[PDB]
């Protein structure tokens, strides 16, 4: 029984290696990585791949592996698939807790934009949930964490942390990640898979899935947005996607939005992540 070497990158950057049968079904691999990590909250997670495109594609656990990755490297990231919108409601502290380092990435990144504010509010948590209560003989005036806080650092940011590290003496590190999540659930772009495309006239705007729904961000003025039940049907043909709009009230006919996407690739991802958003955010 051929085995084939699998890498995962988890979310404190640490690498996972194992084997699995080459005609492994993707729930395998996802399977050994969870009970590795000691994850059973796994319903929020998946592994990510990158095509002979070079994106970012989620494996899907239903599907062989060698039919996703084809001719690629069997490499993989662990990720945050569905962003809970309330992380309070989850079971466990270590769901809490992945999903925290996840959203370091995002924020580190510049995948979910914060302000000075929040950056140093949420490294203030980080760090207490890290260090422990604040320490002033490992920070002086001139102290810089090995934390990465931001896409880009400034003493100012590194001093606001410190700062507010010293209000939370006492906070345990489960408190420390439900106050992170508390904070980081309530950002605009909190759990939002963006997507370039172009409108029916070809201007160029974003697609963002998530929980509640798909936003359209056309220009900075008027962001459009499907609530999952104003949403009957989700297609794509060729470098194209369309939703199926329900009817209002007394109107006689659904309405059809339709977007070009980069090329075929791109559409038919976009389709499945909407998809597999709806199933997940509809059993709420
Ligand atoms: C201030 N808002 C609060 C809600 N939320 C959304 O945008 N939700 C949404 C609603 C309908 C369709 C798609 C998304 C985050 C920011």
């Amino acid at each position: 029984p051929k085995s084939m070497q699998c890498k995962v990158i988890l979310l404190d950057g640490s690498e996972y290696t194992c084997d699995v049968e080459k005609r492994s079904r993707g729930q395998v691999l996802f399977d050994k990585v969870c009970e590795h990590l000691n994850l059973l909250e796994k319903d929020y997670f998946g592994l990510t791949y990158r095509d002979a495109e070079n994106q970012k594609n989620w494996l899907d656990p239903a599907k062989e592996i060698k039919k996703q990755v084809r001719s690629g490297a069997w490499h993989f990231s662990f990720n945050v698939k569905f962003y809970p919108p309330d992380p309070a409601q989850l079971s466990e502290d270590i769901t809490r807790y992945y999903l925290c380092l996840q959203l370091r990435d995002d924020i580190v990144s510049g995948r979910l934009p914060c302000s000075f504010v929040t950056l140093a509010l949420l490294g203030s948590y980080t760090v207490q949930s890290e260090l422990g209560d604040y320490d002033p003989d490992e920070c002086g005036s001139d102290y810089i964490s090995e934390f990465r806080f931001a896409p880009n650092h400034t003493k100012e940011l590194e001093d606001k942390v410190i700062e507010l590290h010293k209000s939370h003496r006492g906070m345990t590190p489960a408190e420390a990640e439900m106050h992170f999540l508390e904070n980081a659930k309530k950002l605009s772009m909190y759990g939002v898979d963006l997507h370039h495309a172009k409108d029916s006239e070809g201007v160029e705007i974003m697609l963002g899935v998530c929980a509640s729904g798909l936003l359209i961000y056309r220009d900075r003025l008027r962001i459009n947005r499907f609530a999952w039940p104003k949403v009957l049907k989700i297609s794509y043909k060729r470098n194209n996607f369309y939703i199926k709009i329900r009817p209002g009230e007394f109107e006689q006919f659904e309405s059809t939005i339709g977007f070009k996407l980069p090329n075929h690739r791109a559409a038919k991802r976009l389709w499945k992540v909407c998809v597999e958003h709806h199933t997940f955010f509809r059993l709420l």
